[PDB]
């Protein structure tokens, strides 16, 4: 009976090196890619609602971000969305990691090989990237 977005947006830029959270620890797996939440909300626009979610976590500046798209999973009673902002040129360090830990992957045109089916819908695309 609610629903929430999710401002994140993905920041790939070094050919395709997101800061998602990519297992820290040397990991067995490799589907650890999960998405930099941040929730959509401020202003009123996915702008300065993603923009303003992305420097209150880290505090860069550059990034140019960019749509690209954006899924809704629902739930039974957790109408939830997940704004996909991809960005590609942030300032030395990325900015978008929620309280996850968020960091560089060198992954090479996303394949959905390495990111969890949850985020299917739009870990689709990404597999297009
Ligand atoms: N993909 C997803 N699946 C399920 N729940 C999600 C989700 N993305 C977000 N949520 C949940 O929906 C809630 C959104 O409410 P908000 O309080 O607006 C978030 P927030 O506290 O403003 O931002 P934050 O993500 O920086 O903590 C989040 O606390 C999160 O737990
Ligand atoms: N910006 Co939050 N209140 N679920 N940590
Ligand atoms: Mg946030």
């Amino acid at each position: 009976m609610k629903k929430l977005q999710i401002a994140v947006g993905i920041i790939r830029n070094e050919n395709n090196e997101i800061f998602i959270t990519r297992r820290a620890a040397d990991a067995h797996m490799a589907n650890k890619l999960e998405f930099p939440g941040g929730k959509i909300e401020m202003g009123e626009t996915p702008e300065q609602a993603v923009v303003r979610e992305l420097q209150e976590e880290v505090g860069i500046t550059p990034q140019h971000f960019s749509l690209f798209e954006k899924l809704e999973y629902e739930f039974p009673d957790r109408h939830i969305t997940l704004w996909f902002w991809l960005v590609e040129r942030w300032e030395g360090e990325p900015w978008g990691k929620e309280g996850q830990p968020g960091e560089w992957m060198s992954l090479v045109g996303l394949n959905a090989d390495d990111f969890p089916p949850a985020n299917e819908p739009v870990i689709a695309k990404l597999k297009r990237l």
